[PDB]
């Protein structure tokens, strides 16, 4: 849990 | 619901 690449808040697809 | 900023798949914090 922390930064870099997977499931969370940023950047990439999803919802927003 | 796509690419951008907010809460899925990607850069940024949360789970690896
Ligand atoms: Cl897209
Ligand atoms: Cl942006
Ligand atoms: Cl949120
Ligand atoms: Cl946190
Ligand atoms: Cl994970
Ligand atoms: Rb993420
Ligand atoms: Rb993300
Ligand atoms: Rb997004
Ligand atoms: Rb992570």
């Amino acid at each position: 849990v922390g930064a870099x690449a997977x499931v969370x808040w940023x950047w990439x697809w999803x919802w927003x």
